[PDB]
């Protein structure tokens, strides 16, 4: 039976799809548009747009297992189609934000809870993968780092525990291909809690040049962030960073527990993505 990897041209989805193909498994790669490049080799491309759950009926034909991204507006329709198709297991890319005390008020927590809860109620087998900060969030600093030796952050001293996308993909693949993960919810962190300034410096080390981090005033940071996210999400981002300012975040050994391999370091991530931070 086939595995449908939704978002198979995405950072995580593409790596999930590639790793399943390396394992000889029949993989369908979900895309919004069949005509666009970037799908990994060996994947059967199918239209699977999670915002328009009617595309799933064809995409889910002969499918036993699904890798799902969080798209709350179509989850009811996904659940109905997965059930109709006889899907046995859904692995969801969620967020560690659902594990926090204020999850059901936090916009990010709420968004992910809005998909987890209906899956929990559906009768479908599931695994939730709940990462903390994505190491790929550092790619937002590329313009600054390509152009100079300084990055400006609202909270240079805020800690996160950034997690490499390959580790997320490895946990997903483990959950799709081995027993024992049914109703498991895996909170993933990288192997070290690091401040924003520390992360910026580690990118410097990958580049072979020193890169510095200076603080942006909150009014200016809020102005930049309100161009990128809804208001309530900007509030949650800054409130979250304030809470972690000079306060080391939790490091979990979940990646090693699931895969048998220690989590990839942010230093390794920066080496892996070093070309993104060099000038053109």
């Amino acid at each position: 039976m086939k595995i449908l990897v939704t978002g198979a041209r995405g950072s995580i989805g593409s790596r999930v799809a590639g790793k399943l193909v390396e394992r000889g498994l029949p993989v369908r790669g979900g895309v919004r548009d069949l005509a666009a490049p970037g799908l990994p080799e060996g994947v059967e491309a199918v239209q699977a747009d999670l915002t328009r759950p009617e595309t799933l009926a064809r995409a889910l034909e002969g499918v036993d297992k699904v890798f799902l991204y969080t798209v709350p507006e179509g989850i009811a329709g996904f659940v109905d189609e997965a059930r109709a198709a006889g899907v046995r297991h859904v692995v969801l890319l969620s967020s560690i934000a659902v594990t926090w005390p204020d999850a059901d008020r936090d916009p990010i927590g709420r968004m992910h809870l809005a998909v987890e809860r209906p899956i929990e109620e559906s009768g479908l087998g599931w695994t939730f993968v709940r990462p903390e900060a994505l190491a790929t969030n550092a790619l937002g600093w590329a313009p600054e780092i390509r152009g100079g030796d300084m990055v400006r952050c609202a909270y240079p001293g805020a800690y996160t525990t950034p997690v490499h996308e390959e580790d997320i993909a490895d946990v997903v693949v483990a959950a799709l291909t081995t027993p024992g993960h049914r109703s498991a919810a895996y909170a993933l962190t990288g192997p070290e809690t690091l401040t924003q300034a520390e992360q910026v410096a580690l990118i410097g080390e990958a580049l072979g040049r020193a890169v510095r981090c200076e603080r942006m005033p909150e009014q200016e940071a809020r102005a930049v962030l309100e161009g990128l996210y809804p208001a309530e999400v900007v509030d949650a981002i800054l409130a979250g960073q304030a809470a972690r300012d000079g306060r080391p975040a939790e490091v979990l050994d979940t990646i090693r527990a699931v895969t048998g391999r220690p989590a990839r370091t942010f230093r390794e991530w920066a080496g892996d993505h070093v070309a993104a931070f060099r000038p053109a």
